[PDB]
This record gives C-alpha cells, structure tokens and sequence, in this order.
C-alpha cells in the first residue's frame, strides 16, 4: 500500500496548487463584518431579502462541496499528491461555508437567520440544483467506480463553484462594487480567489481523466456533459427570476451566469458556449 | 436539503474543536530540518534504517486518514457542523503525511527515499495493519450505511491515530528527548498535537453513534471492538520486533504500545485493557 512521497513528482502542477492554497489560507475571523451594518440599514427590504438568500443558497453549495463533493472525488483518485490538494481544497469549503455564517451573525437576528435556513431547506429550485449535482456525486458511493462516473463528478464539481454559484456572488459584488457591505464583499471576494484555483485543479485533473477514456467512453461524457450545462442554466434563469426580479437585476445576472459558464467550460478544456460579454463594470469594481 | 448553520449549535463541541483545529494550524514549512545533520550523521546505520522505516510506516497511516478515513466518516455523518471539523482534521493530515517528506529531503539521497517508499509499499506486516484499518473504511463506499458499520469505521480512525502509529512515534520522540533530532522531532509534536485532538473528537461522535444502537447492536459492536484491539496488537507486537530488535528497544516500544492502546480504549469511553518511557517524555516537551 502507497505512501504519498513529495519528493517523486506524481504530475507536473499539483505541488504548485498545494502552494498556492496554502499561501491562501484564511479563516473567517480575519475580517470584521460589524461596520457593514451603515450600509445595510441603507438597503431596501427587498434588497436584504435578496442578499440573504443568496447567501443561503452559497452556503448550501459550500456545504455540499466540502461534505459529498469533494471527499468523494477525492477519495477515488489514485494520484495521491493531487488527493492531498482536493483534501486541502473541502477543508476551504468548510471554511467558505462558516464565513457566511460570520456575515450572518452581523446583518440577522436569530429569528432571521434561522427564517433563512428553513427557506433554504425547503426551496424547491435549490433542491433540485443541489440534488442533480450531488446525484453525480453519490453515483461514486461503491467500492469501484467507472472512470466515466468519476469523470462526470468531477464536471459536476467545476459546473457547481465555477458556474452555478456566480448566480450567487454576483449580488455581494454589485453591492461592494457600489460601496454598500463591503466588509462581506472582502470575505466574498476571499472565496472567489479559493473557487477560482479550485475549479482550475479540479479541471486539470477531468482533463486528464476524460483522455484515458475510450473513444465511446468519450462520446457519451461529452454529451453528457452539455446536457448538464444546459439542463443546469435552465434551472439557473429560473431561479434567477424568482430571485432578483423584485430589484430589477435578472438580465444583469444571467450575463454573470452566462459568462461564468464559459470559464468553467474552459476549465474542462472546453469551448465556450454563451456569447463573449464584458463583466458587468460593476461587478468588476466589486472584484477590486 | 439543508446548509450548515454555525449561528445555531448542532452539539455542545464542534464549535470548541473547530476553533482549536483552526488555532494549531500549521504548515511543513515553519520548521527547518537542516540543522538535524550534525546528529543525524553521529547515528549508527541501524538507527537510521530504523528511524527511516518508521517514518515511512507513518507517511502510510496519514496517507489513509486524509484519503480515505476522514473522508468516509464524514460523508455519512448527519450533524454537519462535526462534518466541517472532520473536513478540516483530513486536510491537517495530508499537511501531516507531507511534512514526513520534509523530513526526508534532509536526512536522505532521492534514491535513499525511493527505497524507502518501496519498502514500505511492498512491507507485508504494514500491508496487513492498513488493510484491517481501511476495510472498515471501505464498508462505507455505499449509498446507506448501518450506524453499526459508522461505529466501527470511527473505532478504527481511533485506534489508527491514538494507538496503533505510536509504535512509531516513539523513536522520533525518543531521540529528541536527548537532543538527537530535535528540529525533526518538533515537527513530531506538532503531528501529535493534532492527532491527540482528532482522536478525542472522534471518539466523541463513536460514543454518540453507540447510545444510539440498540443493546443486541451494542453488544455485537463491543464485541468486534475488543478483537479488533487485540488484533491489531498481535501485528503491532510483530512489527516492533522487525524494526526495533536492531537498536535494543523493543520492550520499550511495546510498553508504549500499550499505553497509547490504553488512551485509544479511553478515547472511546471503553475502560483500558493494558496494565510513559521518560526520555520520551522528555521529547515531548
Ligand atoms: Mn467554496
Ligand atoms: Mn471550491
Ligand atoms: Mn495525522
Ligand atoms: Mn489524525
């Protein structure tokens, strides 16, 4: 039985990826969120209302990366230097997941916040963006998986933190891009740096398994994989719609959705399939 | 389908475990080896073979907690906050298993590490030892599990971690408490530090798991962790006498053994079965 060994490179990038997630690391109390609350008071009810759901709904992701997504990829691979930096990578899930927590504690009373995650629980769009991705995952849940299987999740893994949340993470830095919880959007924009490099490994290691593939092995992934992509962005205009038409945004977040599809795609090593819009320049200030 | 709410506490520990998990973060780069040369080479080759082998015998063991152990229990686990801390113990033990490697690009020629791995990869006594840990990991990659098959896979975790390494720990710490190998040996402490933690927690959610078996459940799995010990200590006994008959301390091993067996049992709120060496503890200081 394999020990890992560090000093015999097992592939060409994934001591570089261990490096770069720790030099990254960070936990939630680095920043504090209290003075957030001057601008939070300036926001509209539907405004909060909106913010916090979206938070609800990344936290169900981080919990779902860090808890199913991630353990099972990893525990599969047989490169164990790039194991270590998937086990790495569901630690920061955790630590994802907790900061939204800490924004929390600032921005809702009790009674709020336990409103929020009984609505999360019981959306029935979320349960169903959840419950496609996480399907892919429990599929790995046998002593033996397919390289098709184990291929599919990692898919499954990229489309959710480099495409699915942005639906998400556009509304914290369009608020930071125009001044308001900018505190919030320093932890957001902490995250977006993790899921970044997180979606860039996890790609790296799909293209490497869908090329050990059989041809016909290859055909039925790369249909597969477009099905998802666009089942998933179906799911995401509606959830889109029942979130930010109340404040006037739902076009605007499609193009972050749209735009973010085509990075995950080209994480997998994929051409893009949206029209190559710019960031909406306020988002981008928010990334600042 | 539910998100982990930190703002509302699942049970009355995880907080205190992830805040203490977080607080002793480290990385294999804070300690520097180099100086660890000028008593490395006054060992004798025996002593450095033997230090080499269980250094490799450690790698393996954190090798199958971070990539396999951590990640089983966790995945069936329903209190997510216990799961985050999980989460983050499997990342400490790949910082863990990585810093072994640290270690070895100062004491060993590429090749003389090459070798070292393969001894261990083809070792039939460490084969046998990490096969009866993982299959009760391995019990788990279904989609349902029993809480019997939950219960014993966090057994094995304990005794992986409290226990059934200290055969190995014992030398690294048995140097350092004479001022051989001290760099090598904080980076050690460090180790144990953590995996006195995970063993803990671990064994916390083992006793949760078990008050809530029914008393046939209860019995069967008592059952299965005592032979499990016992067995594990059969193989433990053979593997201190493969690597430490050469330097004159297998006795002395033993004995540890048994202690850390005992802190094992205690971690699961069993009572010990066994009836620490003072340079060792002088190691750990
Ligand atoms: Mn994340
Ligand atoms: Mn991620
Ligand atoms: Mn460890
Ligand atoms: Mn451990």
């Amino acid at each position: 039985m394999r020990a890992v060994n560090w000093n015999k490179k097992e592939d060409d990038f994934s001591l570089m990826f261990w490096k770069q997630n720790i030099a990254q690391f960070w936990t939630e109390e680095e920043i504090a969120v209290s003075s957030d609350k001057n601008t939070w008071v300036q926001l509209s009810k539907e405004e909060q209302i909106a913010y916090k759901r979206v938070l609800g709904g990344l936290t169900l992701g981080d919990t779902k990366q860090g808890g199913e997504g991630m353990p099972l990829v990893l525990v599969h691979l047989e490169n164990l230097q790039a194991k270590s930096v998937l086990a790495f990578m569901g630690a920061m899930e955790e630590v994802h997941a907790k900061s939204y927590s800490h924004i929390f504690t600032t921005l809702a009373t009790e009674e709020e916040i336990d409103e929020i995650f009984d609505w999360v629980d019981t959306h029935p769009l979320l349960e169903k963006k959840a419950g496609i991705i996480t399907s892919y995952y429990r599929r790995l849940l046998k002593p033996e998986v397919t390289k098709k299987e184990l291929y599919m999740a990692m898919v499954a893994s990229v489309f959710l933190e480099s495409y699915l949340f942005y639906s998400g993470f556009f509304y914290p830095l369009y608020l930071a891009g125009q001044g308001k919880l900018t505190a919030s959007g320093e932890i957001i924009n902490l995250i977006i740096r993790d899921e970044s490099i997180h979606g860039v490994f996890v790609g790296i290691l799909a293209q490497q398994i869908f090329a050990e593939l059989s041809a016909e092995d290859q055909q039925e992934v790369q249909k597969e994989t477009q099905e998802l992509l666009m089942e998933l962005y179906e799911i995401e205009m509606a959830y889109t719609e029942e979130i930010y038409t109340s404040i006037g945004l739902v076009e605007d977040v499609n193009r972050f959705v749209r735009y973010n599809a085509n990075k995950g795609l080209m994480n997998l090593g994929l051409e893009p399939k949206f029209e190559e819009e710019e960031i909406n320049p306020i988002v981008l200030n928010g990334l600042r």
